[PDB]
């Protein structure tokens, strides 16, 4: 019948299990390759209405530049280029024939697009440029790749502006990192942290780096869902991304910059968060099909005018639900048990079935069944539009609250290396006091790997940051040390186990 | 200010500058790669929008397939990878570290989705499947690029069907050309003639290809618009994509699958057909901005007083067009005079301008100017919603109709030899009692020349080819009228 893989057990499964049979993924012949069947690309979907409209706002217009890099553009801004080129994946012949140059398949289009940049700004008036794209990109690791997760081709969102001023960029950083907390919050109904990253973890060639952390309880471990940096000149100076102002005259200025990206990453992290051993469960913001009506106890009995009738209700409920903006489907094939049917849209993760039989259907009502807890509830037909309305709204608000439940209690402060440890080995993630330097950083991760006390499902890794959080659990203590003990601390440093 | 280059002189410098100025296009460092900047990348997405739409409705859902496709995967049907195989571009290493084996990219997703289907029909309840992608795909021919109309990468759409019985991949086949020939007519105001491809130009690895064919009189040279192809069971018998018959138990049958794709071609069509020596000029069915509105006659002699009522007033026009749904743009911009405003929309094609300075203001009235014409309108205040949207309506059909006397004028019948070649160097397309024989197409290559090549097989020809004529050729006898002319 249904999903046997238990996510308390095997997760590893139990996630290959979910995404199979809810439709959402299929393997392709090549590693670390997957196809996005139309289930999981409807999410991706709702994302993208909702986050282009958003930036639309805001003023960013979207726009699509070439799959491929030079290699003399690839290596202009060192730092990023020695971040990214392990993992660049290089096209040297057509057909049979070797080409002019290799080029190379974008990991992002920074290098892609600043040299465009450059030619597009010559006076002070020609800023800002606010420029998105939907595409995908290709980072060529060779590590174990996970479904949605982590992958060698992902599709994505990646916005790059140029601004006159230092204030305007840094304003659209968290103005950008803000709508991602949206997207995640409002819509995939999953909690996640906003701060700024470490040192070590911030982007390569980038001034700054903001984040968002999200929780997977399954776990223990926080994964970044995405990110928002500001470049400063680092890429602008590089690229001869320059303007001249009348106010400062004969001097060239060079622009300041940002690059932010959002991938099908979330829709993992809605997977980890919110499936359970029934299967996906789909928050209704972002479900393709919101009520699935389903036609019940149908026997060889039935009078096929019944019938007939029957399969016209179900229609009724259909269309009275598509007028009010619910999204829906009436699974109607003859070819497939009521039972059958319940599994399949169980498996997909579908917020309400509909369920009508002919008793009911005579008597005026229906049954609507939610996904997130199983209830039942008879309704009167004439309030189908009403109910189910806050039946979603209800589903949307618990997988919300339960999550955020989950973060509260997993996430804790603690002052000292030695309660750190037994606090992380406990399956959390940690708010320390933190000298921010680097090699504390990389000790950090050493020592919290060597002292791991292994709790009997728990990962076997290091502990990494996260994010400098904006709005810590708790102010620094005036004096306060670092963990490592030697260097008073900048901050307090959320981290954790970390995919 | 604006253009210089005439689009009679030397059309491809005049094509150039038509789509830089008009800021669609940006040349990449990498020859023969194009930027799709803002005012380019929202045509396609207003061609996006309808056709999703109407392909909803068919049935068809969106996915996204990989951009690689193995070795063994891309050889399996034999016909298609011939076809295909000199363009396809492959990546042989990741960072310094050669890859173990070469791995290509998509130049089309049939052998990167056909193996998915085989696993995905598991008996005859599992069909129809089917599937559409918006995606961007690599040809990497070494031939001159044109922006546009032909690349080493666009983005497009492909859609891939499979089904139970012929008939139903007959009749998508066929609805789905009809959608193509609405983007090209309704959307873009470009006439277009449907059509079968000849055995020569079908679909390599298809049994037969539907298409529509649009002509560029600056040039003389049609240009294939979009196609649709019944690819039959071709592709399912090399990938195992099979369903038990539900009558014959035991007997395996093969389903019959299309493959549709359009791409970005269609915004260059769109630019060669329609614009003219002031610039690009936009149909406003896919015009980004439809109406701009400028505020003029901006001096330091106007107080303050009239220039906050006269930006007002330029803002109140702006709410009454989005009321109506007219997508609008108020330029209400201080560092740009008035001048470069009227230059910067009219390269950018905006269907109508709408002046309003300070006197116009206190006659309750304003100016639109067509920007297909150049006819200068004054409308009173209060028909701002109803006279607007009648012009753009007009607009529309205005473009499509000098268009189609266009097409009328250059599409010709002949049925011999001699006239076919001296109606084609008239920089003309003309349909021709044809022999369908490949050895004969190849002839009329070599003779015509750039040698004409064939196009379709119309749909609704000009003429009834009467009983029994024979092929310009000589040899045999014709079995239908082919369109036939120099090709982009
Ligand atoms: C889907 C996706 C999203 C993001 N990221 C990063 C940026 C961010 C942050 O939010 C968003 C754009 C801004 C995001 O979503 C990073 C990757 C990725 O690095 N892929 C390559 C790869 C392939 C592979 F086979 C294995 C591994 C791998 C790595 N460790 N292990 C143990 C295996 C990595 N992939
Ligand atoms: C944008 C686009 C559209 C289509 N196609 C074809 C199919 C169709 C029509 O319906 C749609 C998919 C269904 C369409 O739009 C084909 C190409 C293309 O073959 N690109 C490769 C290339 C690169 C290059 F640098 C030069 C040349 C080249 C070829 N001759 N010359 C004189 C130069 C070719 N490109
Ligand atoms: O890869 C990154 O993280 C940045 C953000 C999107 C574009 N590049
Ligand atoms: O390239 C072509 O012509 C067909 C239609 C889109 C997918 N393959
Ligand atoms: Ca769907
Ligand atoms: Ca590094
Ligand atoms: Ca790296
Ligand atoms: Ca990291
Ligand atoms: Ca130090
Ligand atoms: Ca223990
Ligand atoms: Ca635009
Ligand atoms: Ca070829
Ligand atoms: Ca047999
Ligand atoms: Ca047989
Ligand atoms: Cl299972
Ligand atoms: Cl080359
Ligand atoms: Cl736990
Ligand atoms: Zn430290
Ligand atoms: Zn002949």
């Amino acid at each position: 019948l249904g999903l046997e893989a238990k996510k308390e057990e095997n997760l590893a499964d139990w996630y290959s299990q979910v995404i199979t049979k809810s439709e959402m993924i299929e393997y392709h012949d090549i590693s670390g390759c997957y196809i996005l069947r139309p289930w999981a690309y409807a999410i991706w979907e709702a994302i993208k209405d909702f986050f282009d409209a958003e930036i639309k706002k805001l003023g960013v217009e979207n726009c699509y530049f070439p799959m491929f890099v030079s290699q003399s553009a690839l290596e202009k801004e060192k730092t990023h280029v020695a971040d990214f080129a392990p993992e660049v994946a290089w096209v040297t012949r057509s057909g049979k024939t070797e080409l002019a140059e290799p080029i190379a398949i974008r990991p992002t289009s920074e290098t892609v697009m600043y040299p465009a940049y450059a030619k597009w700004v010559q006076s002070h008036r020609d800023l800002p440029i606010k420029l998105n794209q939907w595409c995908n990109v290709v980072r060529w690791e060779f590590k174990h790749p996970q479904p949605f997760l982590r992958t060698r081709e992902f599709l994505w969102q990646e916005g790059h502006s140029a601004f006159a001023t230092m204030e305007e960029a840094a304003e659209e950083v968290l103005q950008i990192l803000d709508l991602y907390a949206q997207v995640y919050e409002e819509l995939l109904a999953i909690p996640v942290v906003k701060g700024r990253k470490t040192e070590k973890e911030k982007f390569a060639g980038g001034d700054y780096t903001t984040t968002i952390e999200a929780f997977i309880s399954a776990s223990g471990r926080a994964i970044q869902g995405g990110t928002s940096h500001h470049l400063g000149q680092n890429f602008s100076k590089m690229f001869e991304i320059v303007f001249e102002d009348p106010k400062i005259p004969g001097e060239k200025q060079f622009a300041y910059q940002n690059s932010w990206g959002l991938t099908t990453r979330t829709i993992g992290v809605m997977t980890m968060v919110h499936g359970d051993n029934m299967g996906l469960v789909l928050p209704p913001r972002v479900a393709c099909v919101q009520v699935v009506i389903i036609p019940c106890g149908i026997t060889n009995a039935l009078s096929e005018e019944d019938k007939e009738a029957l399969i016209a209700k179900c229609n009724d409920y259909r269309r009275r639900l598509l007028s009010v903006n619910i999204r829906v489907r009436a699974d109607l094939r003859d070819n497939y048990s009521p039972g059958w049917k319940f599994n399949h849209w169980e498996l997909k993760g579908v917020p309400i079935r509909l369920e009508v039989g002919p008793r009911d259907m005579k008597s005026c009502q229906f049954v609507a069944v939610r996904r997130d807890t199983g209830e039942k509830l008879t309704v009167a037909e004439n309030e189908a539009e009403t109910k189910l309305q806050a039946i979603l709204e209800d589903i949307q608000v618990t997988l919300f609250t339960r999550a955020s439940e989950d973060l509260k209690t997993h996430m804790v402060v603690a002052n000292t290396m030695e309660d750190f440890q037994k606090i992380l080995d406990s399956g959390k993630i940690v708010q320390i006091p933190f000298c921010g330097e680097i090699d504390c950083e990389d000790w950090i991760k050493k020592t919290t790997a060597r002292d791991q006390d292994l709790e009997p499902g728990a990962p076997s890794m290091g502990a990494k940051s996260l994010c400098i959080p904006f709005k810590p659990l708790c102010e620094l203590q005036p004096g306060a040390k670092c963990v490592c003990g030697k260097n008073p601390a900048k901050y307090y440093t959320l981290f954790g186990r970390s995919y």
